[PDB]
């Protein structure tokens, strides 16, 4: 219809082409709702839709609390590997997630970053090891230029292809098939009709 | 031995200043010339760092000059750099190859909060200031990123350093401006006689 819509994103999920995607239909169809866009991590962005500062979310799965609310899985886009070009494992197609046991890993911090990191970590434990905690800088961007600086690596949901840093390279792992998870979240109970137009550009 | 061989260097970053090539380039310098000191890598805005510097918190740091105080810290002006505009593929200026800024006097522009950051913002201003508007400001967001995402979305326009054009999103190019000449400066800020050997050595590798 007509109003006020406040649609909340983290930061790596907005590379995600379904969240730019979505916000261009919603746009088009609906010129005349005033768009109001928030970025924030998993966490913070659940308090917004609890709160009321917030309608609808491009988070991830697994937070405490996905119960109270309707979350709609979106997609699963496979996690790859940051690889400084000048390493050696830059030459491999596909990087076994075995050879980066002696590396550094830049993540996200262990606090407010609960996002991904427990993805990384679950996903790096099957290869038998754990991560040494590099350097925690709280955003990817800054996670891309320090892997581009030889400072370690790290994983990233493949659309961080499109922070294409000098330096830096993207690899998918062979070893296993580690992937980063989205979703659609909204209260249970929403009547708002410039919302429901939202949920089905997006689906 | 404390030659500065060995010991803890704090560096400092913003967002933007980190696609900066300088940046990288210089960490891995000092890195590869000196393994043994631990780095403690960190970011933050301008006016945060700077105070990191003043209360010692932090050795070195990358930001823009021109921020309140900055004469009381020892700054290298870096390299500077133009600032380009970034715009939808949609957009129908997008077929130009340079873009003038009175072109986009009420077009949304995808900015940042002034507090997140000073310079650049300051610059964007000053640029639609010298075109002759004042910038329709429309969604305000904390990474400089999270705006050329925004940018796809045709949520309106933007201006960023020419670093960014290494965030190579789908639907978004990059145009510089060409009724002006935008830059955005960078500048390598420490503590007025700070004598550590290991911070001196890092301003070697990057001037
Ligand atoms: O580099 C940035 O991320 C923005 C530039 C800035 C930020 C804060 C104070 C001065 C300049
Ligand atoms: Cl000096
Ligand atoms: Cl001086």
């Amino acid at each position: 219809e007509s109003g006020v819509l406040r649609v909340g994103f983290t930061a790596s999920a907005a590379f995600n082409s379904v969240v730019p995607g979505a916000i261009r239909t919603f746009k088009r169809a609906y010129p005349d709702v005033r768009l109001q866009l928030e970025e924030g991590n998993t966490t913070q962005l659940a308090d917004e839709l609890n709160e009321g500062s917030l309608d609808v979310a491009f988070l991830r799965p697994g937070f405490t609390g996905n119960e109270r609310f309707q979350l709609r899985l979106l997609s699963e886009e496979p996690m790859v590997i940051v690889l400084a070009e000048t390493h050696p494992a830059a030459a491999c197609k596909q990087i076994a997630l075995s050879i980066l046991k002696d590396e550094f890993f830049l993540l996200f911090p262990r606090e407010i970053g609960l996002s991904l990191y427990d993805a990384v970590i679950k996903a790096c434990g099957k290869a038998g090891f754990e991560p040494k905690i590099g350097q925690l800088v709280p955003q990817i961007s800054s996670v891309i230029n320090l892997v581009s600086a030889e400072m370690g690596v790290s994983m990233v949901p493949d659309s961080m292809r499109q922070v294409n840093v000098k330096g830096v390279v993207y690899r998918p792992v062979a070893d296993q098939m580690p992937v980063a998870k989205l979703a659609l979240a909204y209260r249970r109970g929403d009547t708002s009709p410039t919302l429901r137009n939202f949920i089905l550009k997006v689906t």
